[PDB]
């Protein structure tokens, strides 16, 4: 049943934040969950697919928390905003720290997991420069920079830059800091001629 | 002699372009530099150490061109001031696009890759964030963001942003448009109120 794929990734994630995926073994997310090893296979054909599942979870929560604010606009300014938008990323990625340092290193060895990531942040670029181009249809916002380059330079960095931050990274943002910081810069870069 | 720890280097170089360090074996090293493999091991302990001097080399290139731009300022705006200095990591880490994208992915499994990366970054932030606060000071930026932290988001910036262009990421910003991206966002978030 689902009750046992769920127990697995439960699991996954909670050996996650002591130890890399190179240090999980299969055996050890088959005794967490309370099953055998040939009936976790029945469920995931490896570590690395828990972690994708584990992944998936996590950037579609994401999304659909973005999708949520996208259709409820909150009356406030402009930099309130975009710093409701960048918190959306802040507080699930910063509530699932170990899936997405685990997801991040992943990147580079599983091609699941990098389509994966590059699929939403084209989706989520591709919404920033939409808000953007309304902005300036509306007279909000100077046409300096195409917006879909700038779109691309300010996801980016928010992805590095929170990442730094919840790894512990040397150098990084304060955790308690990323917000302000990244707000600061979407700003005045969206918004300065 | 150094001739053939330079041969080591050179080949390893090309060798990059073509495909990753974990397809690289030390007797292509070996036969691409005209030695045996224990003449090898004469110079470097492993590959890895290899590609650890090589990313060495880029870094402190770039460090000491930078260097050099900081003791002979331009006489220019300070838009170009901000240009010039981005466009030197643009263009020493863009001419060695094969060891950069390599070092890269060696921080995640080489703990002197990682120390040496964050040597350089604390190194480049703490000028970055002393010419951000000599603006201030001389009442040409205002007081907005700690200067360190805003810094630290737009040095992680341009390190997730180049990166991605010169390994042609998706999403990525063109590489004959990130300098005036990263450009513009640099002066609207250091001297935008
Ligand atoms: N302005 C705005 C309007 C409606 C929904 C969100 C935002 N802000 C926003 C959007 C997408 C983002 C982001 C912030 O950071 C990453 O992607
Ligand atoms: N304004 C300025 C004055 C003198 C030298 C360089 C710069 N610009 C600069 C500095 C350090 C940097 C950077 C640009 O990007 C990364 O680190």
């Amino acid at each position: 049943g689902d009750d046992r794929e769920l127990a697995i990734l439960a699991t996954a994630e909670n050996l996650l934040e002591d130890r890399p995926l190179a240090d999980i073994s299969v055996d050890d997310l088959a005794k967490g969950a309370g099953i055998s090893r040939p009936t976790f296979y029945f469920y995931f054909p490896s570590k690395e697919a828990v972690l994708l599942t584990l992944l998936d979870r996590v950037v579609n929560q994401a999304d659909m928390a973005l999708q949520t604010l996208a259709e409820n606009p909150a009356d406030t300014d402009r930099e309130n905003m975009w710093r409701t938008g960048i918190n959306v990323f802040f507080e699930t990625f910063g509530s699932h720290k170990a899936v997405t340092r685990a997801g991040q290193a992943a990147r580079a060895t599983s091609v699941e997991v990098a389509e994966l990531w590059s699929t939403f942040m084209q989706k989520w670029i591709a919404y920033t420069a939409a808000v953007i181009d309304a902005e300036r249809d509306r007279g909000a916002a100077p046409r300096t920079l195409p917006a879909h380059e700038l779109a691309t330079a300010l996801n980016l960095m928010n992805e590095r830059t929170l990442f730094a931050s919840f790894a512990g990274e040397q150098p990084s943002v304060p955790e308690a800091r990323v917000l302000d910081t990244l707000v600061h810069i979407w700003v005045t870069s969206i918004y300065g001629e």
